[PDB]
Order: C-alpha cells, then sequence, then structure tokens
C-alpha cells in the first residue's frame, strides 16, 4: 500500500489496492504517501551555478549531483550550466536524413505537443517573442494554418485528432450534451463525463496497445505541473527496451485561458506565449542532454482558434420566442433548442425577423453539408448559427471560439520536426481528420476505419510507407443506338478532360453522346447520375426562343418505359422542371434542339428555378473569363436519412405525383481549370486548380433574407456558404472522379480535399 518504487506505472493496479498512476487523482484513489514521494517541489526546477558538484539528496525536485545522467533525473539546464554548454536553440540548423536512435530502438518515438487556443496568426510575431517555436517552424515541416471541426469547441477536436472521426461518428458532439436513450446528461463538470459509455470509436491509445506497441498515458490530472510533465516523458524515455513506450502526449491549458480574458489583439497576450516557448526550450534541452534529439518525431499542434466576443454584442431569445420557459438551450458561440410543443412554429417565429439580425435558424438536416454534423441521437434538431464576435442567449471575458470552421480566426497552427519529416520545407493548409492517418503511419500501424483520405498528405513526409491505389469499378455502361409522352416542341475527349468517372455500385446505365456535352444516363432513377462540358474564354451566352420555351422532344437511344414524362409535372401541383447542360451555352442554333431533350430533363421547384437559372446563365460565362476556360460535371444527390452517404432505392421518400420519378435532396457541381491561368483549360501543362458546390433543393427561399431583391444581391452569397470538397461529392452519389490524368495519384488525392473558404 505505498507507491515507493511504483511512481507514474504505466499499468493499472486495484480495486481495492491503491493506484500510483496520472489518473489516480482524478478517480480519488491515491495511496497517502503519493504526494510526498512523485511530487516534489523542493529547490525549484532551474539548476543554478552555486548548485553544481552536489550530493544526492533523495527530497529535492531535481538532481544536480554527477550521477544524475546515469539515473535519468537530471535538470533540464544541467548540461548548460554545470558542463558548460549550448541551449539547443542557440545551435545552427542541420539536415537529419537517418534517425540517429541508440541501438535496441525498433521505431523512433512520437511526442504530441497539443496546445489550447493558439490562434494560427500568433505565429506572426517577431523571433525574439517565441524563439524555440521559431526555429521547430522555420527548420522542419509547417503549414500556414490548419482547419478544425465544428463546433470548435476543446472536447469534439482534441477527440477527433485521436480517432480521425467527425464528432457525429466518434459521439463526443460538444462540451455539453444529453442522450435520451441513457436518460442522462455529460457535462464539463461532474463524474459523467468518466462512463466509457460516451466515447466511442477506436483512438491511437488503443490501436498501439491491440498491435503490440506500448503506448504512454495521455490525459494528465490538473494538480500535475507542466515541469512535472515534462520530466516524467524524459525519465520514461530512459527504461529499459521491453518497459519504455513508443508514443507521448502534452497538453497545455494556455494561451485559451489568458486569452479567453484579455482577447487576441491584447498587450497582456505577449508573457502567456513567452511562457509557452520556455516549456518547449526544456523538452528540446532535455532531448539533446539524453542525445536524442536527432532520434524524436515532434508534433506542435491546435485545436481552435480565438475571436473578439463581449458582453453588449449577445442575442436574446426572448425578443423573438413566444414562451422561452418551456424550452432548454445550449447557449453561447452555438445554438441547440429542445422541449423540457411544434418545433415547426419555433423556426417560424425565428426566421428574418430583425434586420441586422445576428443569427441564422436551421433544422440538422438543412445544414451546409461540409459540416458533417446532424446524424446522431445527441443532436437536437432545431439548430442556430451564431455570426463571428456574437453571443446568443435565452433572456437576461472579452474572447471567445465555437463559431463555423471557415472563420478565419478559429484557425489553428501545424509544426513536424524529426527525421521522417521534410527538411526545411512549407506545405498548403489541411484538415484535422487527416493527422490519425499520418501518426498510425509515423508508428508503423494499421488505421481503424476513419474519416481521412489515406495519401492525400504524403507530401510532408520524406520517406512514405502507404503506396495509395484507384478502387475497381463495378458497373460498366452501355452504348445504345436507335429503336407521346405527353411532351411537344415546335472529338469527345474535348468534353472529359480528366476521364469519365467510374460507377462503385450495382446499377445498369448508359453513356450518351452530344455536339456540346457528354451524360450517364440512370435507368433506374430516370435520370443521369452526371453531365460533363467544356465553356472556353472566347464563347458566348445565347437567348432561349419564345417558340422553345416548353419545349421537351423524346430520345430514341432510350426506352419510353425507362424515361420521363410531361404529364407527371402538368398534373404535380409543385413540382416543375430544368436542364443539366445550359440551353444558353449552345455552339449553334441546331445544336440548341440536343437541350432540350428528355433524358437531360430533372425536377426542380420553382423556387429553385431563380438560384439555377442565375448560375446557369451569368456565372458559369463568368469564371471562364476569369480563369482562362472551365470544366464542368454536375448533377443530382438523395440523402433522406442525412448519413452522408448515397440512399438506396427503398430509402427514397419522395416521388413526382402520380409517378416513378424521385426527387432529390441536393445538387452538385465541379469547376476544374489549369492552376497557370496564363494557359487554356485544355492546354494545361502541370497542377489543377478547383471549386465545388452542394446545393439544396428546397421549396423556398427562407435562408437568404434578401430574395425579395434582384438575384445579383444575393445568389453568389448563398453558393459561397455551401462550398464543399471533391471527397463530400463522391460519398453521397457513389462515383470516382479524375481517373485519366498526366499527374500523381497523390496530388489528385490533395485536390480532392481540398475546400474553397473565399
Ligand atoms: C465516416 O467513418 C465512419 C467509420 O468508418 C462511417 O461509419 C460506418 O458505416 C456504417 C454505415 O453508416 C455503419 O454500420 C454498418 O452497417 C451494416 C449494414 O449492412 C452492418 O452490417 C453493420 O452494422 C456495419 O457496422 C458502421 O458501424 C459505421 N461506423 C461508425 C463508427 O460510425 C461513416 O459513414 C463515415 N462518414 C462519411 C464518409 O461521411
Ligand atoms: B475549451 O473550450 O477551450 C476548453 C473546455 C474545457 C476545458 C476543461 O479542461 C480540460 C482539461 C483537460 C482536458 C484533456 C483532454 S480531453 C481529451 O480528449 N484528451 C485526450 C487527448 C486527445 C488528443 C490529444 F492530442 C491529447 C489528449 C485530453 O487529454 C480537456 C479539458 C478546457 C478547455
Ligand atoms: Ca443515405
Ligand atoms: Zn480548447
Ligand atoms: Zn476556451
Amino acid at each position: 500500500g505505498s507507491c515507493k518504487g511504483r511512481c507514474f506505472e504505466l499499468q493499472e493496479v486495484g480495486p481495492p489496492d491503491c493506484r500510483c498512476d496520472n489518473l489516480c487523482k482524478s478517480y480519488s484513489s491515491c495511496c497517502h504517501d503519493f504526494d510526498e514521494l512523485c511530487l516534489k517541489t523542493a529547490r525549484g526546477w532551474e539548476c543554478t551555478k552555486d548548485r553544481c558538484g552536489e550530493v544526492r539528496n533523495e527530497e529535492n525536485a531535481c538532481h544536480c549531483s554527477e550521477d544524475c545522467l546515469s539515473r535519468g533525473d537530471c535538470c533540464t539546464n544541467y548540461q548548460v550550466v554545470c558542463k558548460g554548454e549550448s541551449h539547443w536553440v542557440d545551435d545552427d540548423c542541420e539536415e537529419i536524413k537517418v534517425p540517429e536512435c541508440p541501438a535496441g530502438f525498433v521505431r523512433p518515438p512520437l511526442i504530441i505537443f497539443s496546445v489550447d487556443g493558439f490562434r494560427a496568426s500568433y505565429m506572426k510575431k517577431g523571433s525574439k517573442v517565441m524563439p524555440n517555436i521559431e526555429k521547430l517552424r522555420s527548420c522542419g515541416t509547417h503549414a500556414p494554418y490548419m482547419r478544425p471541426v465544428y463546433p470548435t469547441k476543446t472536447f469534439p477536436n482534441l477527440y477527433t485528432l485521436a480517432t480521425g472521426l467527425y464528432p457525429e461518428s466518434h459521439g463526443i458532439v460538444g462540451n455539453s450534451m444529453y442522450d435520451p436513450v441513457f436518460d442522462a446528461s455529460f457535462h464539463l463538470r461532474g463524474r459523467e463525463k468518466f462512463n466509457h459509455r460516451w466515447w466511442g470509436g477506436q483512438p491511437l491509445w488503443i490501436t498501439a496497445t491491440k498491435q503490440g506497441v506500448r503506448a504512454g498515458t495521455f490525459f494528465w490530472s490538473v494538480s500535475i505541473p507542466h515541469e512535472r510533465r515534462i520530466l516524467t516523458i524524459l525519465q520514461w524515455l530512459s527504461l529499459p527496451d521491453n518497459e519504455r513506450p513508443s508514443v507521448y502526449a502534452f497538453y497545455s491549458e494556455q494561451p485559451d485561458f489568458s486569452g479567453h480574458k484579455y482577447g487576441p489583439f491584447g498587450p497582456e497576450m505577449t508573457n502567456p506565449l513567452r511562457e509557452i516557448d520556455k516549456t518547449v526550450g526544456q523538452l528540446m534541452d532535455g532531448l539533446k542532454q539524453l542525445r536524442l534529439h536527432r532520434c524524436v518525431n515532434v508534433i506542435f499542434v491546435g485545436d481552435h482558434g480565438m475571436e473578439d466576443v463581449t458582453c453588449d454584442r449577445t442575442e436574446f431569445l426572448s425578443n423573438y420566442l413566444t414562451n422561452v420557459d418551456d424550452i432548454t438551450l445550449v447557449p453561447g458561440t452555438l445554438g441547440r433548442i429542445r422541449a423540457k410543443y411544434d418545433p415547426k412554429t419555433i423556426i417560424a417565429a425565428l426566421t428574418c425577423k430583425k434586420p441586422d439580425q445576428h443569427f441564422k435558424p436551421y433544422m440538422k438536416q438543412h445544414l451546409p453539408k461540409r459540416l458533417h454534423y446532424a446524424n446522431n441521437r445527441r443532436i437536437e434538431d432545431i439548430h442556430l448559427l451564431v455570426d463571428r464576435r456574437w453571443h446568443v442567449a435565452r433572456k437576461p471575458f472579452q474572447g471567445d471560439h465555437g463559431f463555423d470552421n471557415k472563420v478565419n480566426s478559429m484557425q489553428t497552427v501545424f509544426v513536424g520536426y524529426g527525421p521522417t519529416f521534410k527538411y526545411r520545407t512549407k506545405v498548403p493548409p489541411f484538415e484535422n481528420i487527416e493527422l490519425y492517418n499520418v501518426m498510425c503511419d509515423l508508428l508503423g500501424l494499421k488505421p481503424a476505419p476513419n474519416n481521412g483520405t489515406h495519401g492525400s498528405l504524403n507530401h510532408l513526409l520524406r520517406t512514405n510507407t502507404f503506396r495509395p491505389t484507384m478502387p475497381d469499378e463495378v458497373s460498366r455502361p452501355n452504348y445504345p443506338g436507335i429503336m407521346d409522352l405527353g411532351c411537344t416542341c415546335d472529338t469527345e475527349e474535348r468534353h472529359l478532360l480528366y476521364g469519365r468517372p467510374a460507377v462503385l455500385y450495382r446499377t445498369s446505365y448508359d453513356i450518351l453522346y452530344h455536339t456540346d456535352f457528354e451524360s450517364g444516363y440512370s435507368e433506374i432513377f430516370l435520370m443521369p447520375l452526371w453531365t460533363s462540358y467544356t465553356i472556353s474564354k472566347q464563347a458566348e451566352v445565347s437567348s432561349i426562343p419564345e417558340h422553345l420555351t416548353n419545349c421537351v422532344r423524346p430520345d430514341v437511344r432510350v426506352s419510353p418505359g425507362f424515361s420521363q414524362n410531361c404529364l407527371a409535372y402538368k398534373n404535380d401541383k409543385q413540382m416543375s422542371y430544368g436542364f443539366l447542360f445550359p440551353p444558353y451555352l449552345s455552339s449553334s442554333p441546331e445544336a440548341k434542339y440536343d437541350a432540350f431533350l428528355v433524358t437531360n430533363m430533372v425536377p426542380m421547384y420553382p423556387a429553385f428555378k431563380r438560384v439555377w437559372a442565375y448560375f446557369q446563365r451569368v456565372l458559369v460565362k463568368k469564371y471562364a473569363s476569369e480563369r482562362n476556360g472551365v470544366n464542368v460535371i454536375s448533377g443530382p444527390i438523395f440523402d433522406y436519412n442525412y448519413d452522408g452517404l448515397r440512399d438506396t432505392e427503398d430509402e427514397i421518400k419522395q416521388y413526382v405525383e402520380g409517378s416513378s420519378i424521385p426527387v432529390p435532396t441536393h445538387y452538385y457541381s465541379i469547376i476544374t481549370s489549369c492552376l497557370d491561368f496564363t494557359q487554356p483549360a485544355d492546354k494545361c501543362d502541370g497542377p489543377l486548380s478547383v471549386s465545388s458546390f452542394i446545393l439544396p433543393h428546397r421549396p423556398d427561399n427562407d435562408e437568404s433574407c434578401n430574395s425579395s431583391e434582384d438575384e445579383s444581391k444575393w445568389v453568389e452569397e448563398l453558393m459561397k456558404m455551401h462550398t464543399a470538397r471533391v471527397r463530400d461529392i463522391e460519398h453521397l452519389t457513389g462515383l470516382d472522379f479524375y481517373r485519366k490524368t498526366s499527374r500523381s495519384y497523390s496530388e489528385i488525392l490533395t485536390l480532392k480535399t481540398y475546400l474553397h473558404t473565399y
């Protein structure tokens, strides 16, 4: 029942025997002698010139005796003060090609240095403010910024880094949450958070343990100081080969605490940032002292940013809502409403009431698809998006975080230093869901199913272990020739520049050729899955004639039993039709007749037509003149169950009144051109440029408060909000793009993960 020769033990003991680990403090199960044996304060954490050459006393924190090197308990500045050597930061920058680890090391260890609320723009401060951080940034691999996950809070973000999944999948959807099945509530302060029922998926420490790789403790008790944490890691690295782990983690509550109080632009922010660098300095000098400085791989990462938020700028529900006393709300930078009733009337009372209104109400299903925040029992149906610098409350500090993940102030940091990372290079910004696959590859582990694209971060490391491959095509297409119904009317490698998309599921479809476009018509869903066309900068927009307004002509390649009809839309009081290829952008008046075919017809509400027509008539040509030619691929999306994955025929819930024509939930479009704007889209030499969208198929424009005004005032702003990656479209459609290219497959995977933020 003592902690003698058991301090910070990797194995968990009891019950009922008292524990001597770095987690016992939170569970309140440590021995009485734990505080005396394991935690030592005496004579500080710094070795002085007058302390050099001393006799070992078993009461002091860190030792300054000659016999400390053989043990592994010297102070961080022992070799600098006593031996008379230089600090790691003062030494010149030298290349690390091969890991300089001692004999007996199977794999080079990884240390994760996570900092709370470190805004990406703090790095812009001088080298004299943060000298140890500026060396790691300039010598190793670094990115200007890193995108966090929504909500931009501590708990959903840190657990995302450890699993590689979205919060809707891992279970931790926020710092404060309620589960209807368990009938219990998860909070920041309480003993409920300690239960294993809330935490899902497979974290990094389990993945290592299951594959015969020893993993140290990730969670630290609040009472354990920053200096003692750095000392414990350096003590664990001196243990024998059969005892010492291969992965360690460090956590810091700052600069988040001093950021919430003073604000991101406050002059008081300089000093807490200086202490962070001092802790980094202690670790690097410690690694140099143990001669492990050219062996270990180190990561400096964050979780979210910081924005100027005050008491004066707050929106109250009592100024909008009917009762308010009968409801429950998760307040602050986001809003979630539930009962203690009709949700139809609650949204209606919150829609564009005040002119300068600083919040938008949503149903979890109608949120921008890029957020990935709906499919979970813990996520409330009524959701509220809050504007930057603002707060939301039920009824009646200089900083806060938790807003949209595309907000500039919410962006975080990333620095990769070690023998596996690239030397003196800079990489473009990436998303935090991609880290789990890199950490797994750095330790030589097989990752569990996660939401990352394996191979998209291969440009970061000098020596890659994983090589990505293309998925095989499941369904092969048909090439039909030639062979009522209420409808009346009075080179092909130029349109598909990057190869035809492959179908990854069991279906029956056929390819169709036209002078201005090319498509993949599905006989199961009676409409195409995609349509490809190219528009140059020289091209001009043509007007839609009067005699060809209600013109729909039958297709001779497709059977009448596997095609749409004009009678279905005539009988449907709420539905109308549109076209995937714009008739406005035709080569000749004869070629305009191809655009009005029944195989190019798609179901669209009259309210959505305002958005789709402005994009086709005005916006497409605008992009072609700026980007020097563009390549467009557009089609439909069905996602009723809101799981972000392609719906089966049994999962379709809406059809055109009296028929078997399905109604899409969303409409996608991919715009590709050459990265070198001096070159045209059809004559590209090197890399490409991309921008995509996932527009919702809504029967009203209530999302746009200025929808009463002309299209040139509200349309483009809506498209920017509903921006998406190529990978997002791929999950909702089951298609695989960019097949035939003169580029590397790794370059394609990076392009498929790009998000245009504007
Ligand atoms: C992001 O990644 C997660 C994990 O890889 C994806 O979730 C997994 O997908 C399926 C369907 O949602 C889940 O259930 C499975 O269903 C079949 C039905 O035939 C059944 O045999 C099993 O019950 C099977 O497990 C699976 O449990 C689930 N895992 C987790 C942890 O959620 C998710 O769909 C991805 N999101 C994207 C790509 O947007
Ligand atoms: B934030 O909103 O600014 C915020 C909210 C609450 C708090 C409360 O204080 C703590 C203190 C410690 C921790 C530690 C955690 S949470 C977690 O998942 N892990 C495990 C881990 C995952 C990934 C990783 F890289 C390292 C560790 C912890 O150790 C949370 C909140 C503070 C800030
Ligand atoms: Ca689905
Ligand atoms: Zn945080
Ligand atoms: Zn915080």
